[PDB]
RNA sequence: CGAUAAAGAUGAGACGCGUUUUAGAGCUAGAAAUAGCAAGUUAAAAUAAGGCUAGUCCGUUAUCAACUUGAAAAAGUGGCACCGAGUCGGUGCUU
DNA sequence: ACGTTTGTACTCCAGCGTCTCATCTTTATGCG
DNA sequence: TGAGACGCTGGAGTACAAACGT
């Protein structure tokens, strides 16, 4: 048989709604056969449900923590490079040392040599250890000691510098120089080059005035304001260029030749400043040495607080001042507090659980923690200026290892380095040679476009090798093909031809695509002739002649009669009938005309057989940015031109990369006639074929890229088409559900394909930008809009006062005040009535006093109240207030009315969904289901797939009571998806010449302006589609209410204009919609999961006695050195086995479930016996051991149900169905003063919710016999009934929003903590998974209809 | 209509902390329990256990009923109408 | 008739900041 | 430029009464 019904979604980040209707909007009841052991054999389910699962994560923490995993290893890697250097002369003064700073973690039983790492004895390291407090005390005496030292020593600075290094973010060389001496040379400098308007901002002192905390811009701003006449570009021009890396641009700031903008700290500075001073004419030479001077002391003065001019080691002398002022501080800070409060010394310096000296040092506070706990003591306390003045500039009692410390760069480090081996290269001659290898070691660091050094077995490593050995430092530019891994590095990630899915597209800037985009624009164009109106074919001859004599001679083309004439200069005149092309041609020769003045030469550029030298150079000069790339490359190039000319060119960039192949372009040859598509595109031979036109058939180009197409497609798969759209990884996990949800509900309905699929997917500081807004507006105005009511952040959420500030204190229709006083007194009304677009945004309301100021169905009366308050609309659309649109609505009366094209926008508005991913799933799901063709091999069409959008199915609850509360269960996501298919069904049947609007395929458009054509006369059942009024649902409403004062009546039962079908019973459709909303039976499925990422918490916890410790390394006890914690288990397996039970040796034979953590996976699937018996079960059932996934769901008795969190923990399994009425009184109530509707019908719910006052009783019974029934929350039951009875005597409004939060005790899923009348429920936990193992277990399918059922209590 | 900008996704290269164990001899009085006092800023190693494919790779993303074939990819497995509805029940035909 | 493991009830806790570079879609916005 | 910080839910420890073996 035929079957006819349909399937409705909704697609969302969480869950998967589905539903099966009929042709009768009836759900269709069926009864399954389930397997198993167990007694049932056929259960009978509904066909409507929903799909719960855990959103998808993206693949950012993955790749983070990738990133540091390499950062570790390299790291290591660089530690045991200077390790194998050192080694063979460490050998002859200390052994064992590395070993001992290899096993330093270890404890003192399990360590090979001696405790002490660096000596091997107690009295030298104790004097080690007075003689340097710090690392930075030996950096500054291995710096600046001009003595013979201790190679350990040695190692042991070169080893802290090396292992951390500094950033890298400054490029260049940079050295120690004050910040104010240098301001002084750079205003010196200027003044001895201009000699003239000299800027002398003298007694303003640029030390801390360039050096404040405050970013560049404010800095150069205080700098800029004390300058007397120089302001802006000028002098700002080097102080810019002194301050940031980049800066204003040198042809109005220093007169240079070009437009060419300043920069710092990076490579491009050298090249763009001999540049500069070349185009300048070296005028400006050294004042921009002094002002890099200046850069350099600016960026070294918040990092190295200490005068140069006693050592080389800055960064160690400032950090040795920070240990000897932090020892004077706490010695003063110690001496005060026993002085006068001895009774805080002990809680200050000897509690580690507060924030006190003591929790700062030994405890975990950290340094912001100390300050605020410490801050008022000292205010409390006298004789402490200096400390609190500390304090303020948090600089008290600091350590050297501070959160602060990575504003220091590599040259620092660099520079310590460097003096220490030139300072100990005499008495070690090994670390004379080693020196430049030792400094490659610390400053090494592995390109971006270089990545991962792998031989091949790396997903993410593209780099390609010009030699098989490892790679070093020292070799990595011999070794690493540096140019071919940064072509790769870029062509990796760029997207592949369309039309040809196997090769590359081609960068946007090539010759080969600007020449096609100007002749595919020059071929379809054929000037109409004076003598025949004939357009013909602009000819190949005019098509080298216009592109050589404008587009080659102007970057923008001329105009389109300038072009005209300019052709006319050569050819007829005073004849200008262009092919209705543009003003101006939108393509533009700007690749070849930069080539050619940089060339200097036109005919390289003219050469045709030099082509493909110009098509490399533009594809080096897109892929490669660093310049050094395009120089390697380009030097192959020399030959072709001169120095001047390459040093030009290689400034040169492009960015961009095209759509097309250079196969699509002047690759397929086309078959007969041998011309590929771009000679076509020169020569359409009298035919004008433009690119769209020539890449269809009649040439056989068509033929080749189809078979192109899908050769190279290979179907792909599903997983993998999913995988490449665009869109969240959590919306690809829905859609991918969605599909399998539909194949396993084709397959249930006797695999009969659906008549219909409708798609809906959930889309789900305005507040504060309203308030700006409505300030912004009463600045402008000038109007005591704050007197009368400041702009309450607590009402910017309530639209109801919105018009009593927005609209002026003003009514909007009628010329008077707006009377605030009564809010009651202004009536909203929208511009465009609900019954052409239910723009229910406050873009349409406005309201006016409850004035009339229309009796006609037109948005506002033409002129009248429209004219009057068109001119303070003016002051208001001035004012911003009212907006262009709603302007343009409130003059569209004396705009001539509604129009019928303005009526067939309001109709594409509310119908036609603009989200790309949306198009995506429904093609995806139209592609799956219609898949057969025809004779002709023309597809057709067997399913139709839909797609909706939220505004119809919404406001389909709102006007029909079907009420949604998302707090009482989850059946709302199924009643979502039945309520999508109905209206999508319904709409599909009643509007058939609007499937082209919101199905998808190759459809007959239909347009609307001829539907929306009928006038107040309605023509009825005729071509006029029934929409004058214009509003697509208004044929659901018994009667459309009109905003004349009038109610226009519609008949009972609806049907086609032109067929004879019923779409729609008024008296029969809304009680089946009913009826199946108030379904107690809904399969709704949690997906069963196996839990996958990170082993156990990343907290490293200190040493217990405890075993739920687990080991750091192998044999790192963690009794002994502590370990990490609470391990997460990706599944359970129920074990049947017997153990060692007893001390008398007693095999109990035991069912248990075992949970199987992420770490012991891999052990547990390679032997899942050894497994077992290594954990403590002896003689174990192979065939018994069921893995059982988290979610897994178990049935027990009297039908309560719970799901498995883990193998120690349960959730909630069941759902409480709540009747139809309660949850529309819930809906009603908890909605008390946010109706938003007619007065009228707001009337009629208050009186509705306030005669079944009695509801919130029943609403209570009912939880209550649900949680005596599943729940079995004893504790919290009574507490909620005994809050309940407490706050009995309070308004129904807050009692139902507070009866909402009751519903977390009986919600599906983790039990959860919370309030309902300033009483807080803590959630009681399900921590024992032992009735379980004698429950029935239920294996579901996707959508649960199949089910496989097992009697646990069975199986032992 | 170009064009910019933001957001999101993906990948690479790097810093600074944080935590853990050890090293930085605690002194005095008391037999000890305990007290009074002195100190404290730093370093080494690890930073998912680990894996082989031994790279200066890889290891937390995606995929996720049960059962039958297949190494895996994957394929295959479950009757329909009507009357009703507290998580689905009952009746009739055929299997 | 106690010890001994198990079942409620409650509390506490969970690695985090920054920078450079590149490639895509998809929306939006001011621009024409 | 502008900070807004938070939940979530499973593990672990602690205290104490109760089902439970000898
Ligand atoms: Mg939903």
């Amino acid at each position: 048989m035929d079957k006819k019904y349909s399937i409705g979604l909704d697609i969302g980040t969480n869950s998967v709604g589905w539903a099966v209707i009929t042709d009768e909007y009836k759900v269709p009841s069926k009864k399954f056969k389930v397997l198993g052991n167990t007694d049932r054999h056929s259960i009978k389910k509904n066909l409507i449900g929903a799909l719960l699962f855990d959103s998808g994560e993206t693949a950012e923490a993955t790749r983070l923590k990738r990133t540091a995993r390499r950062r570790y290893t390299r790291r290591k890697n660089r530690i045991c490079y200077l390790q194998e250097i050192f080694s063979n002369e460490m050998a002859k003064v200390d052994d064992s040392f590395f070993h001992r700073l290899e096993e330093s973690f270890l404890v003192e039983e399990d360590k090979k040599h001696e405790r002490h790492p660096i000596f091997g004895n107690i009295v030298d390291e104790v004097a080690y250890h007075e003689k340097y407090p710090t690392i930075y005390h030996l950096r500054k005496k291995l710096v600046d000691s001009t003595d013979k030292a201790d190679l350990r020593l040695i190692y042991l600075a070169l080893a802290h510098m090396i292992k951390f290094r500094g950033h890298f973010l400054i490029e260049g060389d940079l050295n120690p120089d004050d910040v104010d001496k240098l301001f002084i040379q750079l205003v010196q400098t200027y003044n001895q080059l201009f000699e003239e308007n000299p800027i002398n901002a003298s007694g303003v002192d640029a030390k801390a005035i360039l050096s404040a905390r405050l970013s560049k811009s404010r800095r150069l701003e205080n700098l800029i304001a004390q300058l007397p006449g120089e302001k802006k570009n000028g002098l700002f021009g080097n102080l810019i260029a002194l301050s940031l890396g980049l800066t204003p641009n040198f042809k109005s700031n220093f007169d240079l030749a070009e437009d060419a903008k300043l920069q710092l700290s990076k490579d491009t500075y050298d090249d763009d400043l001999d540049n500069l001073l070349a185009q300048i004419g070296d005028q400006y030479a050294d004042l921009f040495l002094a002002a890099k001077n200046l850069s350099d002391a600016i960026l070294l003065s918040d990092i190295l607080r200490v005068n140069t001019e006693i050592t080389k080691a800055p960064l160690s002398a400032s950090m040795i001042k920070r240990y000897d002022e932090h020892h004077q501080d706490l010695t003063l800070l110690k001496a005060l507090v026993r002085q006068q409060l001895p009774e805080k010394y002990k809680e200050i310096f000897f509690d580690q659980s507060k924030n006190g000296y003591a929790g700062y040092i030994d405890g975990g506070a950290s340094q912001e923690e100390f300050y605020k706990f410490i801050k008022p003591i000292l205010e409390k306390m006298d004789g402490t200026e200096e400390l609190l003045v500390k304090l303020n500039r948090e600089d008290l009692l600091r350590k050297q290892r501070t959160f602060d410390n990575g504003s220091i760069p590599h040259q620092i480090h660099l520079g310590e380095l460097h003096a220490i081996l030139r300072r100990q290269e005499d008495f070690y001659p090994f670390l004379k040679d080693n020196r430049e290898k030792i400094e490659k070691i610390l400053t090494f660091r592995i390109p971006y476009y270089v990545g991962p050094l792998a031989r091949g077995n790396s997903r993410f490593a593209w780099m390609t090798r010009k030699s098989e050995e490892t790679i070093t430092p020292w070799n990595f530019e011999e070794v690493v093909d540096k140019g071919a891994s940064a072509q790769s590095f870029i062509e990796r990630m760029t997207n592949f031809d369309k039309n040809l899915p196997n090769e590359k597209v081609l960068p946007k800037h090539s010759l080969l695509y600007e020449y096609f985009t100007v002749y595919n624009e020059l071929t379809k164009v054929k000037y109409v002739t004076e003598g025949m109106r004939k357009p013909a074919f602009l000819s190949g001859e005019q098509k080298k002649a216009i592109v050589d004599l404008l587009f080659k001679t102007n970057r923008k083309v001329t105009v389109k009669q300038l072009k005209e004439d300019y052709f006319k200069k050569i050819e007829c005149f005073d004849s200008v009938e262009i092919s209705g092309v543009e003003d101006r041609f939108n393509a533009s020769l700007g690749t070849y005309h930069d080539l050619l003045k940089i060339i200097k030469d036109k005919d390289f550029l003219d050469n045709e057989e030099n082509e493909d030298i110009l098509e490399d150079i533009v594809l080096t000069l897109t892929l490669f940015e660093d310049r050094e790339m395009i120089e390697e490359r380009l030097k192959t190039y020399a030959h072709l031109f001169d120095d001047k000319v390459m040093k030009q060119l290689k400034r040169r960039r492009y960015t961009g990369w095209g759509r097309l192949s250079r196969k699509l372009i002047n690759g397929i040859r086309d078959k007969q006639s041998g011309k590929t598509i771009l000679d076509f595109l020169k020569s359409d031979g009298f035919a004008n074929r433009n690119f769209m036109q020539l890449i269809h058939d009649d040439s056989l180009t068509f033929k080749e890229d189809i078979q192109k197409a899908q050769v190279s497609g290979q179907g792909d798969s599903l997983h993998e088409h999913i995988a490449n759209l665009a869109g969240s990884p959590a919306i690809k996990k829905g859609i991918l559900q969605t599909v399998k949800v539909v194949d396993e509900l084709v397959k249930v309905m006797g695999r009969h394909k659906p008549e219909n699929i409708v798609i809906e997917m959930a889309r789900e500081k305005n507040s504060r930008e309203r308030m700006k807004r409505i300030e912004e507006g009463i600045k402008e105005l000038g109007s005591q809009i704050l007197k009368e009511h400041p702009v309450e952040n607590t009402q910017l959420q309530n639209e109801k006062l919105y018009l009593y500030y927005l609209q002026n204190g003003r009514d909007m229709y009628v010329d008077q005040e707006l009377d605030i006083n009564r809010l009651s007194d202004y009536d909203v009304d929208h511009i465009v009535p609900q019954s052409f677009l239910k723009d229910d945004s406050i873009d349409n309301k406005v309201l006016t006093r409850s004035d009339k100021n229309r009796g006609k169905s037109d948005n506002v009366p033409s002129e009248e109240v429209v004219k009057k308050m068109k001119n303070y609309w003016r002051q208001l659309l001035n004012a911003k207030l009212i907006t262009q649109r709603k302007f343009d609505n409130l003059t569209k009366a004396e705009r001539g009315g509604l129009s019928e094209l303005d009526k067939a926008g309001f109709i594409k508005r509310q119908l036609v969904e603009t989200r790309q991913i949306t198009k995506h799933v429904a093609q995806i799901l139209d592609s799956r289901m219609n898949t057969k063709y025809d004779e002709n091999d023309k597809l057709i069409r067997e399913v139709k797939v839909i797609t909706l959008k939220s505004k119809l199915v919404s406001d389909f609850r709102k006007d029909f009571q079907f009420y949604k509360v998302r707090e009482i269960n989850n059946y709302h996501h199924a009643h979502d998806a039945y309520l999508n298919a109905v209206v999508g069904t319904a709409l599909i049947k009643k509007y058939p010449k609007l499937e082209s609007e919101f199905v998808y395929g190759d459809y007959k458009v239909y347009d609307v302006r001829k539907m929306i054509a009928k006038s107040e006369q309605e023509i009825g059942k005729a071509t006029a589609k029934y929409f004058f009024y214009s509003n697509i649902m208004n044929f659901f409403k018994t009667e459309i209410t009109l905003a004349n004062g009038e109610i226009r009546k519609r008949p009972l039962i609806e049907t086609n204009g032109e067929t004879g079908e019923i779409v729609w019973d008024k008296g029969r459709d809304f009680a089946t919609v009913r009826k199946v909303l108030s379904m107690p039976q809904v399969n709704i499925v949690k997906k069963t999961e196996v839990q996958t990422g990170g082993f156990s918490k990343e907290s490293i916890l200190p040493k217990r006695n405890s075993d739920k410790l687990i080991a750091r390394k192998k044999d790192w006890d963690p009794k002994k050195y502590g370990g990490f914690d609470s391990p997460t288990v990706a599944y359970s397996v129920l074990v049947v086995a017997k153990v060692e039970k007893g001390k008398s040796k007693k095999l109990k034979s035991v069912k248990e479930l075992l949970g199987i953590t992420i770490m012991e996976r891999s052990s547990f699937e390679k032997n899942p016996i050894d497994f077992l018996e290594a954990k403590g079960y002896k003689e174990v059932k192979k065939d018994l051991i069921i893995k059982l996934p988290k979610y897994s769901l178990f049935e027990l008795e009297n039908g309560r149900k719970r799901m498995l969190a883990s193998a120690g923990e349960l959730q909630k399994g069941n759902e409480l169905a709540l009747p139809s009425k309660y949850v529309n009184f819930l809906y009603l109530a908890s909605h008390y003063e946010k109706l938003k509707g007619s007065p009228e019908d707001n009337e009629q719910k208050q009186l509705f919710v306030e005669q079944h006052k009695h509801y919130l009783d029943e609403i209570i019974e009912q939880i209550s016999e649900f949680s005596k029934r599943v729940i079995l929350a004893d504790a919290n039951l009574d507490k909620v009934l005994s809050a309940y009875n407490k706050h009995r005597d309070k308004p129904i409004r807050e009692q139902a929003e507070n009866i909402i939060h009751l519903f977390t005790l009986t919600n599906l899923g983790a039990p959860a903590a919370f309030k309902y009348f300033d009483t807080t429920i803590d959630r009681k936990r399900y921590t024992s998974t032992k009735e379980v193992l004698d429950a029935t277990l239920i294996h579901q399918s996707i959508t649960g209809l199949y089910e496989t059922r097992i009697d646990l209590s069975q199986l032992g």
